[PDB]
């Protein structure tokens, strides 16, 4: 996708000093948020599920495309590298007014990142989409579609830093994925209820039938909820993937779930309020 900016870098984990290492090379096509028609970019970086524990680059003023060469060490044993994710929040420095947030990138699983290669820098595309103090979350899930039988599979598989619904301290939440062509919804599809966390795991697939002269013309709106019981339900976040999308990020994921038939494709998105969207 063209007007979605991306982010490199490269991480390596030393054992035997128990040390995750990150270095954050540069950024492409950033959004502007300055009235110049640029950005001051700096990153946020955080090492969930600690919430506090952020470093922050240098602040590049004037540019989409930031070179920032800077490195960061985290204290991690080895046993727990899988239960941990990173967490960075792209932001436009200002003088005059809040901090113009550019986007976020949450890194999966940090040790299959790391333990190979070295040099051959990786690149995630900056999840643009609303954050306001409190952040919905993050949602990832595959897309698989088999045209000579039709079957697209959606494949829920996590979320993050999900929003709190309960006053108890969390979420119960599940996903309900329904499909969308041309305003109407089609057909709905639920996962489980996992309940009481906020960075669930679900590996759980949902499977829609659709014809093979009609994918380009469908596509899904994924919806985080949280439970609460009977029909009481609250949604967490939303966010839309397929043709008519509004995130370009999110029609780019169903552009190359076609033109892949028969292959998984697995992408973040951004959860985002469901009012700025209409079915
Ligand atoms: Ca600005
Ligand atoms: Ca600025
Ligand atoms: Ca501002
Ligand atoms: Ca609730
Ligand atoms: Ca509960
Ligand atoms: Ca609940
Ligand atoms: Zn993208």
């Amino acid at each position: 996708g063209a007007p979605c900016g991306r982010i490199s870098f490269a991480l390596r984990y030393l054992y035997g000093s128990d040390q995750l290492v990150v270095r954050i090379l540069q950024a492409l096509d950033l959004p502007a948020k300055d009235s110049n028609g640029f950005s001051d970019p700096y990153v946020k970086i955080y090492l969930l599920p600690d919430r506090k524990k952020k470093f922050q680059t240098k602040v590049h003023r004037k540019t989409l495309n930031p070179i920032f060469n800077e490195t960061f060490q985290f204290s991690v044993p080895l046993a727990e590298l899988a239960q941990r994710k990173l967490h960075f929040s792209v932001y436009d420095f200002d003088r005059f007014s809040r901090h113009d947030l550019i986007g976020q990138v949450v890194l999966d699983n940090l040790l299959e990142l790391a333990e190979q290669p070295p040099d051959r820098p990786l690149w995630r595309d900056i999840l643009e989409g609303g954050s306001e103090k409190a952040d919905l979350g993050e949602l990832n899930f595959s897309l698989c579609y088999l045209p000579t039988a039709g079957l697209l599979t959606v494949t829920i598989i996590k979320a993050s830093n999900l929003k709190a619904m309960d006053l108890t301290g969390f979420s119960d939440p599940y996903v309900k994925a329904s499909l969308i062509s041309e305003g109407r919804r089609l057909k709905k599809r639920k996962t489980s209820i996992k309940k009481n966390t906020l960075n669930p795991t679900y590996n759980e697939a949902l499977v829609f039938d659709v014809a093979p002269e009609s994918v380009e013309n469908v596509g899904l709106s994924i919806a985080v909820v949280d439970y609460d019981c009977i029909g009481h339900n609250e949604v967490i976040g939303v966010c839309r993937v397929g043709p008519e999308a509004a995130d370009p990020h999110g029609r780019e994921h169903w552009a190359e779930m076609l033109a892949n038939p028969r292959k998984p494709v697995e992408h973040w998105h951004q959860l985002v309020e469901e009012k700025t969207l209409s079915s």
